[PDB]
């Protein structure tokens, strides 16, 4: 029996290695498979990858006469001492059993350990829309040990920033992954202690062209037919209201499609300031024709070419909305 | 063996410490790690903790030669006696094991016990939406002992209002989330008996004025375009009837789109009685013309300037929506 | 240990209690804690209760100096006989198992035994939506044994009327629930025979002003502006059309909001007759002024006032409309 | 012990009873308890059922002194031999355990067993929408054995058509089932040989009235409303533009709204080809009145009634309609 | 006892065949028997297969005097050496259990050994959607074993090509699928070595029509029919202005019922660039109409037939329209 090489039952593998003394030392290796899904509406990202523990046991050891090495499956795990890490900010996870459990252990004749398995972690991510669509998302993924302090255990990774490896094509459908890499810092429990954490961050980014086109490009050419209408003579008075009074109907419908489009999000964006700013400049191009509708009216009376109103309007409504886009841009970047 | 320094096979574990005498106290820690997501239509929220409890037992002291304690995992639970805590009124739970088991217990020389457990609750939570979008809701998490009752458990928080700590980046896409605090009450069964019930409550608030933008602001600016119609003359028949019958279609598409984008929730609501009074007003302007058109006509024909009716509703309708737009936001703060 | 003074390994467990002769009465006591939801797409709803067992077993008594009992959680059930109840007419179900199985079993010295579960319950109950919005729904859940039939288990409500108890804060988002009552019944299985049943029952009810409003008011609001066109002089031609090529729009919005906003239910309901008469009046009222302005153009060319049709129009219209209203009312109450 | 009667150490239960010779016969009687729902992306149903076995085994027989049987719950079922049915073309099934397994095991003296469950399945359906709304579709759900051929298990329904019962009040909320019976079929697989296949049919329709209206209805009613364009006079240039050009809209709108409502099948369907045929119709309004407009205008330049257009597409255009009415409810029945 | 004539307590199952030599050669065979669903936000597909495994071992070797094999159910796997296979770039995967595993071992007298079991998966498939709906996507399912490298076993398809099966009816609701057929290639893990993958590919492609009519037909006639206006007098101001302002609203709801219809892909595909395309051939006509109103007005002042903009329009706005959807064609193919 090869088990029986092992003296199972000649040791406590209820307790750590090197109990009572120095901390074992453990490394960590990670390879990222895929990147599932992420939602904006929950603040959430899912992953799959492989986990990678290293770590030395003198009790493990067997005689041999020769170097090679014993692969166990995921039935010996019960009977020996493995380390109990999980995934801080962490909301459901688990590891896959098809067609059996996909855990693997290797050990060489001088005690060193491989613990190598698959799981799939769901991990919180806070966000923040203020600059939508021109926003930059940065979320990570934490490993930590449950049980042990530092004191006995230190985690560590076994190659530095050499110890991440992410798949050639890894890729999501809205979003751009880029500048992968790996930090360390201690955290604090005031119930046990110091503990060890691990981090892998990431950041994303967006497609700003899509949004620009559909979202900008007919709100500025709505506002410029209605600046249009300043220029029909204002006798044609059954020609010159409809443009008017059907152009602010289509920036409504705009407005509603754009809201149904975006992401559920209760509060104030970069793209809501524009939308409604410009339903404005639409909304004023109306009252101004009102007044100059009413004003020639009550000469027509008194008394029984073109209005100044339009000429200032003409140079007026330009600059305006070019000064306002001006102070927009330089804002948002 | 560390297990047999512990009497395990001398002693009863089927029993709670100190059967047939005074209840032992036991005392619960909780730190709340994050709100995962809330729910309006069914009413509930998930959230993920830290639960620890702390109480004493004499069988498991073992002897030392020192002050030092051991950890054991998951697999000495179902050999010795633990509470048996449950959160009322949950709809769903489970408990985190990846890598694995998520419990870690503690044992000090002279008999002190820690276990503590990592887990995820969804609970319900009455909601009042007659005030939206100005409304407050107050959600509560309870924990209660299930077969044991007041005499035989006393349950109660270690610390006072101390035993509460919450993560520093809890946040929620659509709420406001303040005001922890935990309080204690007496629960009666008529089944068994008195049992000690414990609270967490928070309170939840909305972002005023992304609703109130969206919401009111077309419909005022709507209302006011239709009072425009007041001041153009009569005569022009074919310039004054489209901008009243164009403010009832984007006045109805409002509608539509705001009840399309809010929950569904049936009944009625305050952001709902603000906008079928507007339409009235809106609805009112359209009448109010054709009454003109009417009488100007008849006198052309018996007898083969601004009328008064204009006149007047240039001054009743604006006090008329004042005096509404006062008492509505008196009436709702 | 307690599992001593029952002598588990002297009786034989795999039979009910008093085999052979006389059925063994279980009484049944249930608690309602909430209503969760309710799907209209698939008719089903789902619960959370509390069920109990009551019954005598002689092969548990135990002696004693006292009257005091004992308390077991959930891994004696497996050694010991008990009740096989489960849920007829049910879509999936569950036992919540946080922290630890919620099952309680107390045994008294004489041998009466407590058996309580916590259990959530999904159900289906078969909706009529005929008459909607004025429908009202009668849903029911059932208890019955599994295996044994009334020759063998006597199942029977322990106290009555008085063994339902309802949770003082249980409330539906859309829905009124009132009239909680329980009733027993007989049931035939050809396969083995007379079973005995238990029912809840409840009723529904809906929030009729909030759909009367929404629906209803702006269909004869739009109606009554369409009437409104026969006072307008007949030589305003491109002042009157506009009004009733603009009501069908509006008329044809608000129904497809209608449809989009309700439950995907796919046959004629009630709301469908209102709205798709009001589309005929208001298809009508167009088709009466192509015919006045057809035979005006008549007299017209031929030789080269208040037309008698709108003169009868007035009056035809708003009387067929409240007959169709009166009818209409009567019928669906 | 009950167990003790049965030689349950006796015998080998590997192998199936009158291993080495002729087939073992099994009966099947299915009872349909409820359909839940159906999927017409998916194209797949679920339903929940009883299946029950009948077979014979003279290892289980046991002496009496009378004719009574005894019964046991699931956890004899691993110490026997049972059939190994499965479900074919299945996604996703589970046997219900609330508040335990809901399996029964029922011996005769003689020999004779009853294996008798409660199960869920869900199983796939091709669908055809080409004549959507007016199709037909025919599902089945088949049962086999899993690791038995017709060399070793011979399956087969007990009482012929009478084998299948269907409860009373089994329906859908938007399809009409009717038309339940079995039929049995033999299956070849080239690794292990011939098996013998169970079915069980149905069929589904739709409610015609309520897409007839719905659909239907609008189109019809907007090609009539461009037709009436024809009878006014062609002076009233400001009069006749509008209806045609509000007519385009109308239609669009009601063509988007029934797709958006139907379900997401990505090919044509009999409903899409009778709406862009109606759309056509009224697309060549707006031109036959352009050309009448323009003819009118260079006879005015040249030189310094009712034109035959008009007269001519008065005629021609509803005998169109009519032809093409013909033909379509020719072809679609 | 069958187990008995398998001499399982006299061999050690931990290691596989033949240990210390040659690799053993394992054979698959597939059988797919239906597609599920496939998602494009999430880029997956979901299948349902048979997978067999062929090896041989000398150690379930058992005398017999004829040639008849013996049939174990899943309870066998666990005191056996089976592969453990698994699908690499998978996110969920099932074996079926009902009514128990389905899982089938056959022996033969020598030892060659017959493992099948049912499985489904679900597994991740990049896609581009550039040339949408005129694009082609390709996926695969791949095959692996997890610990053991090509060194010690030799994963290979028995039959070439002729070990992959296609159910006859399994096919999609908006997809056409073809060109199955299998390879392999070799991949390298830094961790361990070389291993051994499988491979089967297939390909998708749309039903080109329906989005043809759907999307590009309203977009042309919209084009045509604002063409149109160039053939009207210019004095009939109040009859051409509706019409440029009535496109551009029902070309705005086209394109917003289109996005909101299509999958939430955001970045530009080919479907985009022609609706934007002709979105501006209609803005600019709005534009050319003014150009000609103003300087007709310009003349009448100044002083105080067919303007030649419109004679050129005719010619270049069809000609310009005409250059565009050829190059569009002859990119996009
Ligand atoms: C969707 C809507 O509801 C709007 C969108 C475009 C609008 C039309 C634009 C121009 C005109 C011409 C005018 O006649 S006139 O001789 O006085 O010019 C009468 C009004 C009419 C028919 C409008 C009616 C309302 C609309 C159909
Ligand atoms: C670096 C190392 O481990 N070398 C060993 C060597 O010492 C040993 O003699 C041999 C036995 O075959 O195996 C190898
Ligand atoms: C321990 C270590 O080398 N960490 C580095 C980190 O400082 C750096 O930011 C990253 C790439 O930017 O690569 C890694
Ligand atoms: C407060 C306390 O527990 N103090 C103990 C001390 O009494 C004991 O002598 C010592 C043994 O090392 O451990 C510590
Ligand atoms: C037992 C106790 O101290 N309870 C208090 C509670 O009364 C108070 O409301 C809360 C903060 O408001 O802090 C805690
Ligand atoms: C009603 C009842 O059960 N009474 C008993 C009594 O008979 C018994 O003597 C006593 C022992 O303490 O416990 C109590
Ligand atoms: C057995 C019994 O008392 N049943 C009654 C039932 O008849 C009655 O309808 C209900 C309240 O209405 O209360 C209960
Ligand atoms: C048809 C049948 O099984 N009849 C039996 C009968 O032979 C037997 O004597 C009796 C014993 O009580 O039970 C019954
Ligand atoms: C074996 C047998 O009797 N099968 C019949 C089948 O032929 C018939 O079509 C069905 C009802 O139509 O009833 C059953
Ligand atoms: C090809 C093969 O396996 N043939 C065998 C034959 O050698 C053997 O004598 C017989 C026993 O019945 O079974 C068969
Ligand atoms: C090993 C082998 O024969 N592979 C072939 C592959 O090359 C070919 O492309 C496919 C059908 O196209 O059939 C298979
Ligand atoms: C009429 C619209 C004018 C738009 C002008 C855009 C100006 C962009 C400035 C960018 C500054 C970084
Ligand atoms: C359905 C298509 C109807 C087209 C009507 C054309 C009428 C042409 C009449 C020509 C008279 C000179
Ligand atoms: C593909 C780039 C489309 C750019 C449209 C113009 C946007 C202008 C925003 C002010
Ligand atoms: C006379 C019309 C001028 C149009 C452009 C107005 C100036 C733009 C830059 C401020
Ligand atoms: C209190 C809500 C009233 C809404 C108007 C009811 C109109 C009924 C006539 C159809
Ligand atoms: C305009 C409606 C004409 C309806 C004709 C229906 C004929 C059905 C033939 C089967
Ligand atoms: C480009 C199509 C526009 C057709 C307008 C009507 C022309 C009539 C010519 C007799
Ligand atoms: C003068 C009217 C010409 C109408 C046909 C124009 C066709 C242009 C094709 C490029
Ligand atoms: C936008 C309204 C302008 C009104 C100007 C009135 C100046 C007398
Ligand atoms: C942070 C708000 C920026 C708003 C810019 C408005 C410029 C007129
Ligand atoms: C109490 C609700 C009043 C709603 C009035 C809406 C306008 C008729
Ligand atoms: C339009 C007047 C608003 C006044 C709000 C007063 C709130 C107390
Ligand atoms: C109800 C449509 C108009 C009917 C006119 C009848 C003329 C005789
Ligand atoms: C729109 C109706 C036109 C035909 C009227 C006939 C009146 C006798
Ligand atoms: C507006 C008429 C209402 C009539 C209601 C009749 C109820 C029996
Ligand atoms: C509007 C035409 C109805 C034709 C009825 C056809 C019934 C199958
Ligand atoms: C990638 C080319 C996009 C062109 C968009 C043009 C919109 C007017
Ligand atoms: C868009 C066509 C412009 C043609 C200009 C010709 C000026 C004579
Ligand atoms: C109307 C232009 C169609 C061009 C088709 C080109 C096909 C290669
Ligand atoms: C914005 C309108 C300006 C008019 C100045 C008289
Ligand atoms: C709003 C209607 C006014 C009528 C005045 C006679
Ligand atoms: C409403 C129809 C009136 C007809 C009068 C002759
Ligand atoms: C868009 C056409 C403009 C022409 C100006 C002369
Ligand atoms: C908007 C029309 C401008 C024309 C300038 C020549
Ligand atoms: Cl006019």
């Amino acid at each position: 029996k090869s088990e029986q090489l092992l003296r199972i039952d000649d040791h406590d593998f209820s307790m750590r290695p090197g109990f009572g003394g120095p901390a074992i030392p453990v490394g960590v290796d990670v390879q990222v498979e895929s990147l599932d899904s992420i939602s904006e509406v929950d603040m959430d990202f899912t992953m799959t990858l492989y986990l990678r523990h290293y770590w030395k046991d003198e009790r493990l050891s067997f005689p041999s006469t020769n170097n090679l090495s014993m692969t166990f499956d995921g039935r010996l795990v019960k009977k020996i001492w493995v380390p109990d890490m999980f995934f801080v900010h962490s909301k459901r996870s688990f590891i896959h059993d098809t067609t059996t459990d996909n855990v693997m252990l290797r050990v060489q004749p001088d005690g060193k350990v491989l613990y190598s398995l698959r799981v799939t972690v769901t991990a919180m991510c806070n966000m923040d829309f203020s600059r939508f669509p021109l926003d930059t998302q940065t979320c990570s993924l934490e490993i930590e040990s449950y049980a042990y302090t530092e004191d006995d255990l230190m985690l560590y990774w076994k190659k530095g920033n050499d110890s991440l490896k992410t798949d050639e094509r890894i890729s999501l459908s809205q979003f751009l992954i880029q500048e992968f890499h790996t930090t360390t810092k201690l955290a604090f429990y005031s119930s046990t202690g110091w503990y060890n954490r691990l981090y892998i961050n990431f950041t994303l980014r967006r497609h700003i062209f899509f949004f620009l086109l559909q979202t900008y490009f007919p709100a500025t050419l709505m506002v410029m037919l209605s600046w249009v209408s300043f220029w029909i003579d204002r006798r044609a008075v059954p020609a010159r209201v409809p443009l008017g009074i059907t152009t602010v109907l289509t920036m409504s419908t705009i407005i509603t499609g754009v809201n149904a489009s975006m992401p559920r999000v209760s509060y104030i964006k970069a793209v809501d300031i524009y939308l409604w700013v410009s339903f404005v400049f639409v909304f004023l191009s109306v009252l101004e024709y009102a007044a100059v509708n009413y004003l020639t009216t009550v000469q027509e009376r008194k008394e029984q070419d073109t209005h100044a109103i339009d000429k200032y309007s003409r140079i007026i409504f330009p600059a305006a909305y070019i000064l306002f886009n001006l102070i927009y841009w330089s804002i948002f970047s």
